[PDB]
């Protein structure tokens, strides 16, 4: 696992998340451990408003994203903020998304308009950002402080390629502020 503090972050290249045309199923799945009431989990932008971002809000985790005519919101029904493991799941198809913690029930919606794809093959950022409120456009002003495990960006395109856990230590590619983390 991977720990982060002070807006440490690890960075992934926009091609874990290899999207397509039709829009094709978006799968992000991930541990977190955090005291973080609000702080940046997860952001892709186009690097033009389109993006995907995870996010604490009032310990809420928080599923957004914009795919050109509006953004879609989806808060959890309690905060993960306790500092104990959650398992986060956020699932993405078109306009269509849901976000699952643990075994809560799920929460669906999708984002208003006729707009259906995420243009951003920005790199994808874990944990925090070198400067998060630039980079969120204002949305966060600060990563969490925490860790997460069991990484899973996948993008389910008819070939390429198998939905597991990423190696977050070789498969990165920028990172700071950032330590492994034990479980
Ligand atoms: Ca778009």
């Amino acid at each position: 696992g991977a720990y982060f503090h002070d807006d440490g972050f690890l960075a992934f290249p926009g091609h874990v998340f290899s999207r397509s045309l039709p829009e094709v199923p978006e799968t992000i799945e991930l541990e977190v451990r955090t005291s973080t009431a609000s702080g940046l989990l997860l952001w892709q932008g186009v690097e033009g408003k389109d993006f995907i971002s995870l996010g604490l809000q009032d310990g809420h985790l928080v599923f957004r994203y914009q795919l050109g005519s509006g953004e879609a919101r989806l808060v959890s029904e309690d905060p993960i903020n306790d500092g104990e493991w959650h398992r986060v799941t956020a699932l993405r198809e078109g306009r269509r998304g849901s976000i699952q913690v643990d075994g809560e029930e799920l929460v669906s919606g999708r984002s208003p308009g006729p707009n259906v794809a995420v243009n951003a093959k920005g790199s994808v950022y874990i944990g925090g950002a070198p400067d998060v409120a630039t980079l969120t456009g204002g949305r966060f002003s600060s990563g969490i402080t925490g860790c997460v495990k069991n990484l899973v960006l996948h993008s389910a395109r008819p070939g390429a390629p198998p939905p597991q856990p990423l190696d977050l230590q070789h498969r990165a590619q920028a990172g700071a502020n950032t330590r492994p983390c034990p479980s």
